[PDB]
């Protein structure tokens, strides 16, 4: 369907992080991906579009294989070029972190990518960035300031609107309200929930079990590397099986995040 | 000064390894011990601490005598438990394994030893965790992850940290970078040398020449069980005596360690 992620390793240096992990999203999938800090959720993620380099599996988007070749520091690299730009264009990436263009406006960066990476007239770039800022709720008056004026909060859902304007075939987020002031946390995860009842294809990485049982399709917990258990949100939060994954949820109660 | 190993001896059964080696560091005293794999450097170590039992000797520490009286095995053991114990809390030591306790956090595994040893209040023993984790490099993110989550290199830095919470008299390091991959070893070698420009004293086994003879205020060249030659580092480098020494400095140079 649209991602095939197939066999997944990652190892920085001598250290081995990902051990044998996949995941596949057809059109309109939510997968949330949960598990404790360290399990290599991150590593998972930015294995996916390449910002870290897996040391074995495969890749498949839209059914095409990103052909990957064993590199000099024994990883694998992205054979041709136009396949990691075109990748880059197809999935885009939610970081924890916000992302954006210190010296451009709020609207600038939303145009920027469409414009510099998709060949977009100003006025087609200018129209997408329109649409899904009033999506994410930031508004004409914020469009001309710059990220520095802003709140982590209004940064994070520019950033959902610059991922949104490039129109791609897969939304990925990291824990995209972790450095949010909790009071904020709720309308980012309540903006996440109208993209996937909108179809949206999305995986997602968070510590908010609230968004992870009620508006995913998919739900993977991460263990040591490894995905110790998978399945519907209400099977994995409602009768877990594995003992791993049953202390997860246990413990996962008294952090705090936040 | 701070630690005086006089004429210690030690057997494994009726294989005697130490053959009467003496050391005596004095406040901001840097001691290397080098020699080849089997010289004795790791059961030198290991007696200073009583993790092996020495068959003649004495132990001073801060210029105070560890009593010890002929054992059962014919071995010496330390008369006293809070002798050892006391012990054990102005000497600590890094080995060559990472020695983490596998259920606690990075921060619980450096907070647990000042707690329950050394009688602290949790807010004391987090705020020595907090500063020594700072010292070596592991932030706030890493903090709440468990040693299986690390490498090697991240469990080291740890374990240094954990040392170093305890505030000892003396630091024992096993070589401790012969573990980890080739291209993390300069980065711990400098922590090292940063406790060492700070004034701590210190007591380091090491294949790694460089911090032998660029850190060192002392070296000790280990040969079958004695001490064969020892001295500034500039002479016991720049101009070796023993045949024994200088053929050891030749090999080596071939040897991989990795
Ligand atoms: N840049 C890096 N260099 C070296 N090792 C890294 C790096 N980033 C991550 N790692 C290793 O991968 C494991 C960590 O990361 P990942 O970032 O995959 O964790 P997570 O499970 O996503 O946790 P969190 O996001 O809470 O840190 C770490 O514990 C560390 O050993
Ligand atoms: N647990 C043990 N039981 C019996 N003999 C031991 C034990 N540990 C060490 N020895 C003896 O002491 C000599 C070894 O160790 P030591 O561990 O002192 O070596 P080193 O000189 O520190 O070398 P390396 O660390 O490279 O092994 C060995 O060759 C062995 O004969
Ligand atoms: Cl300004
Ligand atoms: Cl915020
Ligand atoms: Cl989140
Ligand atoms: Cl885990
Ligand atoms: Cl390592
Ligand atoms: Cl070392």
């Amino acid at each position: 369907n649209k991602l095939h992620v197939i066999d997944l390793h990652k190892r920085y240096g001598g250290h081995e992080v990902l051990k044998g992990v996949s995941l596949q999203a057809r059109a309109g999938d939510v997968i949330s991906i949960i598990g404790s800090s360290g399990s290599g959720k991150s590593t998972f993620l930015r294995c996916i579009n390449f910002l870290e380099k897996p040391s074995e599996g495969a890749i498949i988007v839209n059914g095409q294989n990103i052909n990957l070749v064993r590199d000099k520091d024994g990883q694998l690299k992205v054979a041709d070029k136009n396949q990691l730009r075109l990748l880059r264009t197809r999935l885009t990436m939610v970081f924890q972190h916000f992302n954006l263009w210190s010296h451009m406006t709020v609207l600038e960066n939303v145009m920027e990518a469409p414009i510099q990476v998709l060949g977009l007239s100003k006025h087609d770039a200018r129209e997408r960035a329109l649409k899904y800022l009033a999506k994410v709720g930031i508004d004409e008056r914020a469009q001309g300031k710059y990220p520095v004026h802003l709140s982590g909060g209004q940064q994070q859902r520019v950033s959902i609107a610059r991922a949104l304007a490039m129109e791609p075939d897969v939304l990925l987020f990291d824990e995209p309200t972790s450095a949010l002031d909790p009071e904020l946390v709720g309308e980012v995860l309540r903006i996440m929930q109208q993209l996937a009842e909108e179809g949206k294809t999305m995986v997602v990485v968070t510590h908010e079990m609230g968004f992870a049982r009620h508006v995913s399709s998919h739900v993977i917990f991460l263990h040591q590397g490894k995905i110790e258990e998978e399945g519907d949100p209400e099977q994995v939060f409602g009768n877990p099986q594995s003992p791993r994954l049953q202390q997860f949820l246990k413990g996962s109660l008294k952090k705090l995040e936040h």
